[PDB]
């Protein structure tokens, strides 16, 4: 028997893994029954933990739950973006030679971990979900990563896999592999100019790629690092402490633990958005020990974060520009990340784009992997 190589979207949020299999993309999921995984792994006296029982315990374990791996892979540690971004994060991370590393307690000592070790991990899950689905061991991927991502970051996340024991056939970005979802690069002669709308994950880029014969050429990539998945967490955050300000009398913005456990309940109730009309928020002993239950429905979540979904026009204007490309030059328009299934930011997309049709037959949640399954599978076949 022949074995299938994988497809690994490794997200700073979430990662997704797929395999093309007789003419199909199968994204497999975990044995938590989820089709994405937390790109979270967390060590304990006994047990290092990845994935959903890893994001599920981070609460009591802040300062050993490791995140954001994909944050600091490949940079160096006096990076102002690192710099900035260690604020934020509950956990030590420790300057290396001018390279980060995250330190946390595990197994009764302190251990310290490089970034792509961490990610490794992820990607160890990922490789043991497709081994489940498959029946037996897989050793050759294709992994993403962003357009931006320098050379440093591609093979620092080239070596999370060869650390994890996989075979990295390719390293491809994630609008790249997202055309491919789509079969853009199978369309025959002439070229194709494929602009990428990814909003929803870990940051909002859009991306523009001319394909010519097969050949891919990134023309321009612009973004917001303020239209990120958290700021959409954040913006429902905000809202639900006006709330309980309204109907308990208390303001809990500068209390920590309030905060992070409203920022979980916020978190999911957005993507339980994607399968409900109205998602839940049922949080036991919020703050002072009361109870915080409400809910969010998907009209609510469009009005609240309507000027984020509109702060993302200027950048495709932006990429528009460095492409030297008219918006009538664009073949194909292609949705990533959770936020473009939202029918208001398909109708913002499709009228700047004059009424043009967007593509969003595959899960844009999936996208990426699949785009990344069926380059796998392109170059296991060759
Ligand atoms: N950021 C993120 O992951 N999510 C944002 C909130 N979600 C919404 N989905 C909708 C929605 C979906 C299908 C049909 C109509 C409406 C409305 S609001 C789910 C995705
Ligand atoms: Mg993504």
């Amino acid at each position: 028997a022949k074995a299938a190589a994988i497809g690994i979207d490794l997200g700073t949020t979430y990662s997704c893994v797929g395999v093309f299999q007789h003419g199909k993309v199968e994204i497999i999921a975990n044995d938590q029954g989820n089709r994405t995984t937390p790109s979270y792994v967390a060590f304990t006296d006994t047990e290092r933990l990845i994935g959903d029982a890893a994001k599920n315990q981070v609460a009591l374990n802040p300062q050993n739950t490791v995140f954001d791996a994909k944050r600091l892979i490949g940079r160096k540690f006096g990076d102002p973006v690192v710099q900035s971004d260690m604020k934020h994060w509950p956990f030590q991370v420790i300057n290396d030679g001018d390279k980060p590393k995250v330190q946390v307690s595990y197994k009764g000592e302190t251990k310290a971990f490089y970034p792509e070790e961490i990610s490794s991990m992820v990607l160890t899950k990922m490789k043991e979900i497709a081994e489940a689905y498959l029946g037996y061991p897989v050793t050759n991927a294709v992994i993403t990563v962003p357009a931006y991502f320098n050379d440093s970051q591609r093979q620092a996340t080239k070596d999370a896999g060869v650390i994890a024991g996989l075979n990295v056939l390719r390293i491809i970005n994630e609008p790249t592999a997202a055309a491919i979802a789509y079969g853009l690069d199978r369309t025959g002669k002439g070229e194709r100019n494929v602009l990428i709308f990814d909003l929803g994950g870990g940051t909002f880029d859009v991306s523009i790629l001319t394909i010519d014969d097969g050949i891919f050429e990134v023309k321009a990539t612009a973004g917001d690092t303020h239209l990120g998945g958290e700021d959409f967490d954040n913006r429902l955050v905000n809202h639900f402490v006006e709330e309980f300000k309204r109907k308990h009398k208390k303001d809990i913005s500068q209390n920590k633990r309030a905060v992070r456990r409203l920022r979980t309940a916020c978190e999911r109730a957005k993507r339980t958005l994607s399968s409900s009309t109205q998602a839940s928020l049922e949080i036991d002993s919020l703050f002072e020990g009361i109870d915080f239950y409400t809910s969010i429905t998907r009209a609510r979540f469009e009005e609240l974060c309507s000027d984020l979904f509109r702060s993302t026009l200027e950048p495709v204007e932006k990429a528009l520009r460095d492409a030297k490309l008219d918006k009538a030059q664009i073949h194909d328009l292609v949705l990533v990340g959770g936020s473009t299934r939202i029918p208001k930011v398909q109708k913002l997309l499709q009228d700047f784009f004059n009424g043009r049709d967007l593509n969003k037959s595959i899960n844009p949640d999936e996208a990426v992997a699949y785009g990344a399954a069926v380059q796998a599978a392109i170059l296991i076949k060759s």
